[PDB]
């Protein structure tokens, strides 16, 4: 639950994310596979992927960042009211793609990650707060959805 002033934060700091939704989203996948390479192992497009040279210069990895930091950010513009928008994604990444909330936390993560490294002294203590609230409640409702299917 976030209030007013922290969806302005949030909202305020995707600006940041939407000027450059390609590089921000290569940055996340490869903070994510370099950080945690067991993720890498889910995505077939990408187990090839030995360095990170390669995941740099892999154009379709820069494309489905833009396709996961597109629909993240869709849900962030519904300000929490994203049922619609989070159950395919939930029921896709628990039936389909197999993927358990810890690697969730694990992306949640290197998005904070991220937007300091590119932002350095621009992404301040407050803004901070409201990001982590924001991809903390949507990890919070793809969990009930998860727990619904049972799937762990
Ligand atoms: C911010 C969190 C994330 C969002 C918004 C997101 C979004 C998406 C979207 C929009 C798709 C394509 C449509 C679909 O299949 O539902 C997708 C596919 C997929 N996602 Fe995610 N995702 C997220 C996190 C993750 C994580 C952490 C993993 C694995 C570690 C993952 C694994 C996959 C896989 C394996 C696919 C299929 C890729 C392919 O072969 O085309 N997702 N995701």
């Amino acid at each position: 639950g976030l209030s007013d002033g922290e969806w302005q934060q949030v909202l305020n700091v995707w600006g940041k994310v939407e000027a450059d939704i390609a590089g921000h989203g290569q940055e996340v996948l490869i903070r994510l596979f370099t950080g945690h390479p067991e993720t890498l192992e889910k995505f077939d497009k990408f187990k090839h992927l030995k360095t990170e040279a390669e995941m740099k210069a892999s154009e379709d990895l820069k494309k489905h960042g833009t396709v996961v930091l597109t629909a993240l950010g869709g849900i962030l513009k519904k300000k929490g009211h994203h049922e619609a928008e989070l159950k395919p994604l939930a029921q896709s990444h628990a039936t389909k793609h197999k993927i358990p909330i810890k690697y969730l936390e694990f992306i949640s993560d290197a998005i904070i990650h991220v937007l300091h490294s590119k932002h350095p002294g621009d992404f301040g203590a407050d803004a901070q707060g409201a990001m982590t609230k924001a991809l903390e409640l949507f990890r919070n409702d793809i969990a009930a959805k998860y727990k619904e299917l049972g799937f762990q």
